[PDB]
């Protein structure tokens, strides 16, 4: 009997999670070395294809702010890629919806550069903060450790503003900050090449030699992912 | 079968002081996983794949990371789309950290230091505090071309001095991409392949690694181009 896919040994990883974060999915994906991941929804069909050139694509090819909104990005991925701790919290805000803004200026010529629903990269300065506060942006991110007074979290609290703390400087903060984007936003949807575990080897073949990439999601007869493989494992 | 006889990628390899920048384009644009680099007579010096500049953005603590890498100006100012007002012509390298200077005039002492990076806004005192604070390169942003008056500061002390479109967030998210490949890129156990072998042999020789592309060198060990287990 010619073989099947079943019959060879393939890389047997779990496939991510859409809103993990490229952070997260990079740690995964070095500490296995994999060049390319699948991604599944909770029943475990597969969504993507999550390649390490998507995660370079979307660093080295931005002009896009509101970035954070069109993907959505969750505080919960902010705050793991910042190694960050919320003072307060708006429950009910799910998305930033504005631009990143280091406010680099003072107190008064904040409103030049800085709008509501902005994401603004604070100092340890009170005065600072309240008008970040005052102009409504949707999360505020202090830096150097420095957890604001109790008086910047009340007003934080009565006008429902976002507000946390890093330990990362500013600059830090601005190249790490990216790396919160979920998998969803960054990994390819569209015409993915799958194999099944009753595939022929010898038709795997040919449809591997018709495409270049790293990696092909291998997809058992109830269309659930199992794994994937790559030229090598043939 | 010989290794020459097969049909491959005949990429023309890169200089190895080109920035991650620069070195991206070029495989986004001829769809490379990876590429040679090789010096200026086409002998091979390494191998830079994409998980290499992955993992130079993601991975990255090391401040003085553009001392380390011996990383250029020429390279800054492409990478940041900008224009030098002053040059430090006898100095080829920035040798303290990046830090974005948000803080207050007093205040930069504390967290900048001589030879450090450091970027800042169109506010004169703060250009000239940096400057007589010995900063090895002043960077400012939103477009916003120094006054003659701090460029003859910066002209006096010897402070290279440049002016980028980017505010300082995006200014922070693209300078990284500045690093030449050479301090990138894989250096040892470069697996290379003779046009002049057997394409039995070189079968051999892949399944015993996982890399995405091997470099082609002819007989005068000359890089040629690559070729992978497509091929
Ligand atoms: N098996 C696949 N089917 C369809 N698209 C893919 C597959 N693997 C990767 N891709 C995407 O195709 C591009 C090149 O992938 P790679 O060869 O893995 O670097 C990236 O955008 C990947 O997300
Ligand atoms: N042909 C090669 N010989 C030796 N090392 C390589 C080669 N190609 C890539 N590498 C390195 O091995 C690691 C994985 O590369 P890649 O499989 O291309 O993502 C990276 O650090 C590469 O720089």
């Amino acid at each position: 009997v010619k073989l099947k896919v079943e019959d060879l040994e393939m890389d047997k990883i779990a496939p991510l999670a859409p809103e993990v974060s490229l952070k997260m999915a990079w740690n995964i994906m070095r500490d296995k070395n994999l060049k390319s991941i699948p991604v599944a929804d909770g029943n475990n069909h597969l969504l993507g294809m999550l390649s390490t050139s998507n995660i370079t694509a979307t660093y080295m090819d931005i002009w896009d702010s509101n970035i954070l909104a069109k993907s959505a990005t969750s505080l919960d991925n902010i705050l793991d890629t910042l190694s960050a701790e919320a003072q307060n919290i708006n429950e009910e805000r799910k998305v930033f919806p504005g631009k990143v803004v280091v406010a680099a200026m003072q107190a008064e010529s904040l409103k030049e550069f800085i709008s509501e629903g902005d994401i603004a990269i604070a100092g340890d300065r009170a005065e600072i903060q309240a008008e970040l506060i005052e102009l409504k942006v949707s999360l505020l991110i202090v830096t150097g450790g420095h957890t604001p007074s109790k008086e910047i979290i009340e007003l934080a609290k009565k006008n429902n503003i976002t507000v946390i703390t890093t330990p990362h400087d500013s600059f830090t903060a601005s190249r790490l900050i990216v790396q919160s984007l979920p998998v969803d936003y960054v990994m390819t949807k569209d015409n993915l090449v799958a194999v099944s575990t009753d595939d022929l080897v010898e038709d795997v073949k040919v449809t591997m030699s018709e495409t270049r990439y790293s990696n092909y999601p291998v997809i058992d007869e109830n269309n659930k992912v199992v794994g994937s493989i790559a030229r090598f494992h043939l």
